[PDB]
C-alpha cells in the first residue's frame, strides 16, 4: 500500500524517541532495587511487576516509525536472555546510550560509518578484556556454588544442578519438571533434543514461558511430508491423549476446539537417520511406508523440542546404539558420534517438591533460573555483579585502534556507554547522590563495586553478587549491533495512515 | 471514472516528485557501502534491508501522479535484473539524473524532442564504447573466475558453474537444487525447457523459490483449448500420488484448477503449450521424451521425475519415455534438416538440443540448512551472474565503466544546440552511480573522489568497501556488460517518455 | 533600522517581477503603433499617453525589493535618452535579457559566465552597429536630417543645419519661444557648463525637467553655503529671480521659497581646483558680475550680481544666454587666455584653456521659433527642440536603420565573439534573441496576431530592408523616412545590457521593514 | 609584512597547530575547529565565482607547497606573490584573533538580557 518515508536525521530522530520510550520505561526495574510498574488490564486490579522483561513485552507505540525502532531494540535485546538467560534490561539500557551518543555525534558532523567500526573495534577489546577478568567454573564444588548464588542461596538446589550435570555431563540435556510429592529428587531417563521447534506460535500451552508441553504424548513418526486434507483423518484416529507429529512439513483446532498436538519439523538422508533413531526412543515405527490418508513428557520450545522419559525397549534400544558405533569404525564421522551422544546420554529431570502448590511452582521457578545460570556460567564463566564488569572491562580500550578521528569518538561512545547499566543501579535507589557512587567504583580495582541491596561498598563476588559473562558479553553485544544498525539507517519506511 | 488531467509543466513537475521519490529510497542502498532502509511491518520488528530490489518493490504514494512516475521508472528498471541479473538500483539513479537535468532544460526553452533525439544518440555511442571496454568471457579457464566472483569469492562454486556450462553448453539447461548431503555434486539427467509459463501465480508450491515443484508428477497433453471430459480424466488422475500437469494452448479450467491447488484437493498445474504447427509439434517431443501421447485415460499421461515452474518457463526432468524411442524422434528431425528451405533450420535444431542435451542439476550443500540454502541461493545469484557475463562480456565494477564510456559521446553527433544539451545530459549522468556510491560512504569529500576517477583512465578506481583507490579487475569489483548498458538503455527510455508526456490522466479519489 | 534581507534565485526572482512590471507597462507604447496608458490623477479626468517616458516616470511599486529591479532598470535606461524612444527600447531589451539570463542560471549557468557572454556579445554587435551606420556631416545633411525630425519640415532643418554650421558642430545651442511671429536665428554672447540644478524642485516646467529663469540674476560665490539674506532678500524685492552659482540645510530653505513663489535656482560651481575659480571668472565677464571670495565678503552688493535674459538649468548641464557683461570686457578676457597659449609649456594647460576659450569666444546660438497662433507657436517649438536634439545626436555618432531593423542586422557580429566555454555561449545566444525584441514589440502593438512571420519576413531579408508600422507595409526604411542615430540604438543595447548583468550577479537585497 | 592573498596564507598558516597542546580531548576538538576555520575564507572566495566544483579548488590549494594557489580574479592557477596576489600581515592575523574572540564570548554566554518590546 501507499507509504511515508522519512530520511537522514528526520528519520534517525524519530526512531530515538521510540529506542528512550521503551528504554525509559523497562531500565527502572534494572537493579536489585528496581521500581515498581503498573500494567493495567482490561478488568481488574493492574499488573505490579518489577520484571524488566514483562515490561518489555508491553511496549507498543501508535507512532509507526517510534515503535520501529522501539521493536528494533526489543527484538535484539530480548536475544539475551535467549541464550545466557538473562540480561534483557542491561542491553536495553545500553543500546539507548550507544545511540544516544552515537546519534549526538552524527549531528556534530561524524560519519555514522565510522562510528560503527571504532564501535565494533571497542567492543571486541571490551569482551576481550570481559574474558580475561572472567573466573571459569568447572568441577562440582564451585558449580554447586554457582547454582546457590542463582537459586537465591538455595544450597538443596545448588547440589541439584551440580549432580544433573555430573550424570548428564555439562552440555547433556536438563530439564525442570514438578514432583509428585514434597521431596526434591532427581531422575536421569532416556531422551533426546534437536533444533527443529513448533512451526507456529499458537501452539504454545504456556503464554509467559513460550512452551509448548505435552505430558504422557505420543509421538508419530513418518519420514514423509502439511496443509493437505489427508491429515484430518491420521489426526483424531489416534486422539482420545496428546500427540506429537514428526515429518518435514491443527493450529486452530488446538486453540480453540478440544486437540493436544504438536508438529515440529525432521535435511537431506540426515533427517532420516534422526527419525529412524526416534523411533527406537519414542516406541514407535517409522517410501516404504503407508501414507498420510510414545513418551512421558514433550516440551516444545521456539528454537528446540525435547523428548522427556521416551518408553522403548531398554535391551532393543541398547541395540540401536551399537549398530552407529559400529559404523563409526567403518567411516565427516562427526555426525555419527552426535546422534550416538542423544541416544546414550539421556535426559535428566529435575522434580521440585515444595509444600503447597503456590510454593512448589515458586520454587520451581527459581530452579529453572538458577539451571539457566550455570548453563552459561560452565560455558564462558562469571564476572563481578552490579554493573562492576562492564566498567572494569573499559581497561580493554588500550587496545582498540582507531583509524581516524571519528573511530576514536566510537570508542568513547562505548567508553562512556559501560558505566551506563551501574549509574541506573544506582538510580533505581532513589537517591541523587549516584554520580558519587560510580566515581569511588570507577576509581577502585578489582570485584570492589557497590551493592545497591545493603546500599554498601563491599567485595561483590565475596557478596554472592555475580553475573555470567555470557549475560555481560551478551547484551554489550547486542546493544551495540542495534544501536550501530539504527546509527547507519538512512531510510525509514512505513504504511499510510 | 471521472478523470482529472494534468498538462504539459504541470503533470512533468508532478511527475519528477514521484521519481525523486523512488530514487532517492532505493540509492541510499547502492554499491558496497550502501546503508540501511527500515521497512515497517503490521506486527514485530521491522525489515532492515540493504537491498535496493527490496526497497523499490515497497515504494507507493498517496498521490496519482507522483505514483505513476514512480511506477513508470520502477517497472522500466525493473527490467534490468530480469535479463541481467543486477543493476536495477543503477537504471533508477541515472533516470532520476536524465529526468531532472532534461526537464530543468525544458523550463529553459529547449524543445523536449530534440532533447530525446540527443539522448539515444548518445547513449547509442557509449553502448558501443561499452562495448570496446568489455572483457569477453569464455571457456572453464576464465568462467569458473567469473563464477568464482559472484560465488563471494568461492573457487568451489565457479567450478561448478564452469563444468555445468561445460557439459550442456552456454546456453544449456542449468537448474540449482538442494543437495541431500554436505558435498555439493553435479549430474545431467533427461529433460527439456520450454518458453511458456504457468497462466496463475497460486500453482506455485515454493513461495520462497518462488517455483512451482511438482516430484514425480504426470503430465496431460491436449490440443483444444480446456471441463467437459477434463473431470473424467481429471478424476481418474485424481487418485495418484502423483501432482499433474496441464499442457495445452490455455486453461473453465481457470477457476476450478486453482480452487483446487489451493485446497487439499490435489496438485495441479497448468501450462501453455511457440504458436502454429510447430506448437503441434514440439507436443510430441514432449510426450515422446515423457512416455505419454498427445490427445487430439492413464496410459496417454507422461511421468518425469520432477517439473519446476518458472514465471516465463517450464522445465521437465527425466523422463520416463523410452530411450529407444527418442532416438528415433531425433533422428527424425535430425533426417529432415537434410530434406530441407531456409524458413526451419535452427528450429528444428533446437528441439534436436533439447531430446539431446539434456539438464544438468546443481547439487548444492553445506553443513546446516541455514547455511546449506542460503550457499544455494548465492550459487543461483552467481550462475545468473556467469551466464549474463559470457553472453556480453565484463566491464570495470564501481560505477568506472559507465565514466570509461563517455569517450564515444565525441563520436555523437548533434544537430543543433537543444541535441547537443541531451548529449550533455547523458554525460553528466554517467557519473551519478560512482558519485551516488562515494556518497553512501558518508564522507563530504567525494567532490573529490570522482575527480580522480575521471581524471585517471582505464582499470582505475575507487573502492568503496576498503576505502582506497586501486585496480578494480583485479581486486574483484567486476559488472557484466548486459548489467551496465541495461541499466543506460532503460534509464534513458523511461527519463525520454516522461520527457515528452504532455497529459497525465488519473482517477478521481 | 532593522532590515530584511533575500538571497540569490528567490531575490533575483522578485526583482524580476519589478522589472517585468515596468516593461509591460512602458512596452505597450513602443513604436509609431504605440498604444494609450492612462494614468490616474488627483481630480478630474486622466491622463492619456502614447509616450514611453511619461509612463516611465509615474512607475513605482509596493513591495520594496520588486521597487528596486523597477527603479534599477528605470535609471539604467532613462541614460539612453539622456529623446529619441531609446529609453522604452533598452527597457524593453533589459527585460528580455535579464528574463533568459535568469532562465539559464536556474538551469545551471553560472551568472558571471552568462555575464562574460553577455559583454562580449555586445561588444561586437555595436562594433557591427558601427559599420551599418551612415554618418551625417556638411549643412546638407544635417538638412536631411533635420526635416525628418520635424516630420518633412524643410523649415526646421534648414534653420537647425544653419544653426549648426554658425555655432559649429560642438557649439551651443538653444531654443527659445519667440516674441514675435518670425522665425529667426540669433548668435549671442554665452556659456554653458557641466553643473546643473541642486534639486528637482528648483525646475519650473516639469515637462521638459529644465529650470529656466528670464531675465535673473546671477551670484556667483567661491565656497559653500543663513549668512546670504542681505543678499537674497536684495533680490526678493528687487523683481528679478536669482541663480546662485557655489560650491555647494539652507539648500532645503530655498526649496520652500521656490515652491511657495518667493524664483531661486542653485547650480554647483563648474570643475575644482584652480581651474573651477578660473570658470568662475569667465561667468562674471559673462554676465557683467564679480566672484564673491578672496577680500570679499558674501554678506556685503546689487553691483556685484551678474545679469543675463534666460538661464535654462537641468539635472546636467546650465546655459547662460544672453550674458550682459560689456563686449569689450568679454574680448579682453580671450586675450589674456589666449596669450596663455603660447605661454604654456605643458599640454595639459593648451589643451584645458581651448575649452575655457570656445566657451567666451563661441557664444550661444538662440533659435526663436514663432508661428501664426500662440498654440501653434509653443506646438512647433516643441518639434524643433526634438529636431535639434536627435539632429545632433545623428550628426556624432551616425545614423542607422529605425523600426529595430537595426539591432536585426547588427546581430551578424555576433559570430566574431569568442566564447570560452559552453555558458559564455549562451550570453552571447542571449543577445541574439534579445536584439529581435524592439522589432517584435512594435509589430506587437500594432494587435495583429500574425506578427512572428513579420520578424521572419525581416529577419530573412537584406539591409534596410523592414517593416513600417505606421502604414503596415514592408519598404526600404532609409527611403521612408524611418531613421534612429547610431548613438541611440548603441546605447540602448549598452545600458540594457549592463543593468541586467548586474541583477543576474546580485546575490543579496536588502530592504527596509514595516514602518 | 606581508603575506599570501587569497586566503592561501590561512592554510599555509595550518602547519603551526602542530605545535599547540591540548589538555584534553575537548581542547583538541577547539583546535580542529580553527583547523577547518582557516580554509573557510579561500572556500567562500572560490564560492564567489560560482563554479559548482568548490572542492577540488581547495584541494588542490592545500595539497601545495609555498605561495602556490588560486587566483579568483583569472579563474586560472598560479603563484599568488609573483601575480600580484598580496595581503598585509597585520590584515590577516588581526581577523583570526577578532574572530575567534568573539566566538569565544559567544560560546562562553550562558544568558542574554534584553528589554522588552
Ligand atoms: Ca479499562
Ligand atoms: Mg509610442
Amino acid at each position: 500500500t501507499a507509504k511515508d518515508i522519512l530520511f537522514d536525521a528526520e528519520a534517525r530522530t524519530k526512531l530515538k524517541v521510540g529506542v528512550d520510550k521503551l528504554a525509559n520505561a523497562v531500565k527502572v526495574t534494572l537493579g536489585p532495587a528496581g521500581r515498581n510498574v503498573l500494567i493495567d488490564k482490561k478488568f481488574g486490579a493492574p499488573t505490579s511487576t518489577k520484571d524488566g522483561v514483562t515490561v518489555a513485552k508491553e511496549i507498543e507505540l501508535v507512532d509507526p516509525v517510534e515503535n520501529m525502532g522501539a521493536q528494533m531494540v526489543r527484538e535484539v535485546a530480548s536475544k539475551t536472555s535467549d541464550v545466557a538467560g538473562d540480561g534483557t534490561t542491561t542491553a536495553t539500557v545500553l543500546a539507548q546510550a550507544i545511540y544516544r551518543e552515537g546519534l549526538k555525534n552524527v549531528t556534530a558532523g561524524a560519519r555514522p560509518i565510522d562510528l560503527k567500526r571504532g564501535i565494533d573495534r571497542a567492543v571486541k577489546e571490551v569482551v576481550a578484556e570481559l574474558r580475561n577478568i572472567s573466573r571459569s567454573i568447572s568441577g562440582k564444588k564451585e558449580i554447586a556454588q554457582v547454582g546457590t548464588i542463582s537459586a537465591n542461596n538455595d544450597p538443596e538446589i545448588g547440589e541439584l544442578i551440580a549432580e544433573a550435570m555430573d550424570k548428564v555431563g555439562k552440555d547433556g540435556v536438563i530439564t525442570v519438571e514438578e514432583a509428585k510429592g514434597m521431596e526434591t529428587e532427581l531422575k536421569v531417563v532416556e531422551g533426546m533434543q534437536f533444533d527443529r521447534g513448533y512451526l507456529s506460535p499458537y501452539f504454545v500451552t504456556n503464554s509467559e514461558t513460550m512452551e509448548a508441553e505435552l505430558d504422557e504424548a505420543l509421538i508419530l513418526i513418518h519420514d514423509k511430508k502439511s496443509n493437505m486434507k489427508e491429515l484430518l483423518p491420521i489426526l483424531e484416529k489416534a486422539a482420545q491423549r496428546p500427540l506429537l507429529i514428526i515429518a518435514e512439513d491443527l493450529v486452530v483446532n488446538k486453540l480453540r476446539g478440544t486437540l493436544k498436538v504438536a508438529a515440529v519439523k525432521a535435511f537431506g538422508d540426515r533427517r532420516k537417520a534422526m527419525l529412524e533413531d526416534i523411533a527406537i526412543l519414542t516406541g514407535g515405527t517409522v517410501e516404504k511406508g503407508y501414507k498420510l490418508e510414545q513418551a512421558a513428557r514433550i516440551t516444545i520450545d521456539k528454537d528446540n523440542t525435547t523428548i522427556v522419559e521416551g518408553k522403548g525397549k531398554q535391551e532393543e534400544i541398547k541395540a540401536r546404539i551399537n549398530e552407529i558405533k559400529g559404523q563409526i569404525e567403518k567411516s565427516d564421522t562427526e555426525k555419527l558420534q552426535e546422534r550416538l551422544a542423544k541416544l546414550s546420554g539421556g535426559v535428566a529431570v529435575l522434580k521440585i517438591g515444595a509444600s503447597t502448590e503456590v510454593e512448589m511452582k515458586e520454587k520451581k521457578a527459581r530452579v529453572e533460573d538458577a539451571l539457566h545460570a550455570t548453563r552459561a556460567a560452565v560455558q564462558e564463566g562469571i564476572v563481578v555483579g552490579g554493573g562492576v564488569a562492564l566498567i572494569r572491562a573499559a581497561k580493554g580500550l588500550a587496545k582498540a585502534v582507531a583509524d581516524n578521528e571519528d573511530q576514536k569518538t566510537g570508542i568513547e561512545i562505548i567508553r562512556r556507554a559501560l558505566e551506563e547499566p551501574l549509574r541506573q543501579i544506582v538510580a533505581n535507589t532513589g537517591t541523587t547522590d549516584g554520580a558519587v557512587v560510580l566515581e569511588k567504583v570507577k576509581n577502585a580495582e578489582g570485584d570492589y563495586g557497590f551493592n545497591a541491596r545493603t546500599e554498601q561498598y563491599e567485595n561483590l563476588i565475596e557478596a554472592g553478587v555475580v553475573d555470567p559473562t555470557k549475560v555481560t558479553r551478551s547484551a554489550l553485544e547486542n546493544a551495540a549491533s542495534v544501536a550501530s544498525i539504527l546509527l547507519t539507517t538512512e531510510a525509514a519506511i512505513t504504511d499510510v495512515k
